[PDB]
């Protein structure tokens, strides 16, 4: 019986998601218990549906550059309310949610038996959003089959890495992050050996 939700607002967040916001229906006969959100790809087709207690929601795991038809209905103690007029929204184009290009191959200079100096430059593009931080991985080519992450974020374009094994060959690589995610790895640095203990 109750009217459809009012003041619906939707915006594409990124390539795979959009957020939806609305107001309580006017003059409800009974307390609103929740809402039901219906959406389908874009002549109507059978839609997916999500039930939520609040007046706003984020709809994720969508396809890039695709238009969606969205409707909302409120449910109360007297059944399902009237369904709002359909709203359309398009997820961002893939070129628009790009993560940054891989940073340039880093320069490496041995410092001690357990330390190494390292520096890098950003890539040709920051992607679709400015770089927020860098990440650094390392690997011992003689024994390791996989890269190891350094669980810190760097706003500098250089750093000194400590705690390495003495008399060991190492290589290093860098990735840049924006709000859209990680870049590919930089080229690996040239092999460099720590001083023996
Ligand atoms: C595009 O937008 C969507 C929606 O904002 C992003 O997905 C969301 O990513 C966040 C952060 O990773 C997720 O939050 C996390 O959820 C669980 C606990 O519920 C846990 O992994 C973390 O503690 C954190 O709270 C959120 O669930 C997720 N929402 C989805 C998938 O619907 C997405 O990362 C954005 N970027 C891209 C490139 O798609």
């Amino acid at each position: 019986k109750v009217g459809p939700p009012l003041d619906i607002k939707l915006g594409a967040l990124n390539c795979t998601a959009f957020s939806i916001q609305w107001k309580m229906p006017r003059h409800p006969g009974s307390p609103i218990l929740g809402y039901t959100v219906f959406y389908s790809e874009v002549l109507h087709s059978v839609p997916l549906s999500r039930d939520i207690p609040t007046t706003e929601e984020v709809i994720g795991d969508l396809k890039p550059g695709t238009e969606y038809r969205v409707s909302i209905a409120a449910y109360s103690q007297a059944g399902k309310g009237r369904l709002s007029s359909p709203r359309h929204v398009t997820t961002l184009s893939q070129d628009s949610c790009l993560p940054p290009a891989a940073p340039q191959q880093p320069h490496v200079i041995v410092v001690s038996d357990s330390e190494v100096a390292l520096s890098w430059k950003p890539g040709a593009s920051e992607g679709s959003a400015p770089i927020q931080y860098y990440s650094v991985e390392f690997i011992r080519p003689d024994f390791d089959k996989k890269w190891t992450s350094i669980h810190e974020r760097i706003q500098m374009d250089s750093m000194v890495i400590k705690g390495l094994d003495p008399d060991t060959n190492y290589q290093f690589a860098v990735r840049a992050m924006n709000s859209h995610g990680p870049s590919p790895r930089s080229w690996p640095s040239d092999i460099i050996r720590t001083l023996a203990a």
